[PDB]
């Protein structure tokens, strides 16, 4: 069965069986808590087929994230503005950071993932060698052991909570092997069905085969878990068209050289095979 | 239509399509990354009945993790010894903390759950005031913003994991109100299904039943997320006993008093009626 019907199944159920419920952006929602899919790594990336998605700003995203950046600027040179919003100098100060940097998101992925810990400063401040890398320590236990259920590398930070311009809707995630195939599963606390999910959704599969390709293993599944899994109410009309097409088989993802560390993956390393998406559905983001 | 049927079905999946996995006690188990359950916690309590579960130890451990301890010896003085074997001289020992008292887990659920981002020292000293009270946090969220979407509790702490005896296998829960209904969402990264697993449902259960008291609210869901789902491979003959044996209705949980903050909660004030599970099953814990 073509894994996206998972991913449409949810949007209906919340459709049908989700109820009202107010938000943070004032905006309203239909949501429904508690929801899990599994979309298979093996020979097909789950880059979603009944919308066109962003790939660029997946990867783009993705590398941000992976050199420690949580500086929307740095991104946004990139051709990629999705974190823009959340660093502008108007909704920064809206949060009380009057003395903060325009781009300057706080302690979140990029900080977490890297410097777990570390006590955090500006976003351009030196953190080299403080905290714990997270993202290190889980490609060096699967190398050394594999069988590990502790492979955990977790963005949420209570200490860190109030510095963030947005507290990571990845809480965290987790890794797995068995039968030389890596699993990755992420705990979503929140999921825009409509904007963020399938987004999220690329980022972690992409995720996984970069560390199955530094690790030697092969792709194998990606667990979606979501907490507060809703549909903004005004995309309920985009989404009930994106219900009525029906999905192609999924693309191919193409790793162009062999790369040794996490670190060196870079833009032109990756080329999307096969992708033939319905048309964009534009659908605004709730701020 | 009985809760418990998904618990069933979970152990006949790992029976059937889990793989065979190496793990860290030598043990070897049956194993599935990733799965999800849903408990109604709405006029009925999961407490399993396939098998008696130690509610006696479910109520202990949780109250001692309320009061923040990360003392074993407090918990095994009333007598239950789920945790005595990892604050154990030799254990510590085989973990390099030869300096520690016995009994001393490190920095454990009750203090990552009141004191997460404090410098562990011992588990007898003064705590207060010290790092963030994520369980109040909770209740305060709760009660005063209930849409909020990042009410989140976590024990997993990248920091404190070296001193930990054993890694919390509960990295974190989430909290969700809709319709006066008060959910509770665990990432359980690892799970064995024979031992842990039933009393870690019934432990989650009860703390979203707490909270649901001192907040004014009525319980709602308890969704069950696992990461590696494990049975031993020394619990497959038990387990298939218990498969055969059909459910019993769910026991209830009474609350005998108006109760204002959870650190009031104290054993007595709890009762679970119509409980007549099938016989005890003994398995062996593997360490
Ligand atoms: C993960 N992420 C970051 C957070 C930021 N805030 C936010 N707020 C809300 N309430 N829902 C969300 O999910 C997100 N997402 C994204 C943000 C925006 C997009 C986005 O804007 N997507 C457009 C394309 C934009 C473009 O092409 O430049 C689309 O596919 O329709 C994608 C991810
Ligand atoms: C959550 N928990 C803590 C962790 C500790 N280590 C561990 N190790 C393994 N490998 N599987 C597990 O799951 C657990 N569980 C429990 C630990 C032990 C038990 C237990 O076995 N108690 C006995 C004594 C009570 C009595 O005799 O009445 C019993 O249930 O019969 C139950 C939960
Ligand atoms: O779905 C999302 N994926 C993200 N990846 O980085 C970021 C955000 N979101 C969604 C989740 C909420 O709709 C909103 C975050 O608001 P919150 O749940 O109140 O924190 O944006
Ligand atoms: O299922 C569990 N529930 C717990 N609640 O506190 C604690 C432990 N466990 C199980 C999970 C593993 O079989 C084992 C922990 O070993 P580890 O996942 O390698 O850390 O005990």
């Amino acid at each position: 069965r073509h894994g996206e019907l998972q991913y449409l199944r949810q949007v209906e159920h919340i459709l049908r069986c989700g109820f009202k419920k107010e938000d943070r952006t004032g905006t309203g929602t239909l949501s429904v808590f508690g929801m899990q899919a599994r979309y298979s790594l093996r020979d097909e990336f789950p880059l979603l087929t009944t919308k066109r998605v962003f790939w660029k700003g997946v990867l783009e995203e993705l590398l941000w994230f992976i050199k420690g950046s949580t500086n929307a600027k740095e991104l946004s040179s990139k051709g990629v503005r999705i974190w823009d919003a959340n660093g502008s100098r108007d909704f920064l100060d809206s949060l009380g950071f009057s003395a903060r940097q325009e781009g300057d998101l706080g302690p979140v992925y990029g900080f977490q993932w890297r410097h777990f810990g570390a006590e955090y400063k500006d976003m351009d401040s030196d953190y080299s060698g403080q905290g714990v890398d997270q993202l290190q320590k889980v490609i060096d236990t699967i190398k050394t052991n594999p069988d590990d259920r502790r492979i955990i590398m977790c963005a949420w930070n209570p200490k860190d909570l109030p510095l963030m311009a947005l507290p990571p809707c990845h809480a965290l995630c987790q890794f797995y092997v068995v039968n030389g195939e890596l699993s990755c599963q992420l705990y979503q606390r929140s999921g825009d069905m409509g904007l963020g999910v399938p987004f999220n959704i690329a980022s972690y599969a992409l995720l996984t085969y970069m560390i199955a390709h530094i690790t030697g293993l092969q792709p194998g599944d990606f667990v979606h878990t979501l907490g507060d899994a809703h549909i903004y109410l005004n995309h309920i009309e985009p989404l009930k068209i994106q219900l009525q097409r029906e999905p192609r088989p999924f693309p191919k993802l193409k790793i162009l050289r062999k790369v040794e560390t996490i670190d060196d993956f870079k833009v032109e390393d990756f080329q999307i095979e096969g992708y033939n998406p319905h048309p964009t559905i534009k659908m605004e983001m709730a701020v």
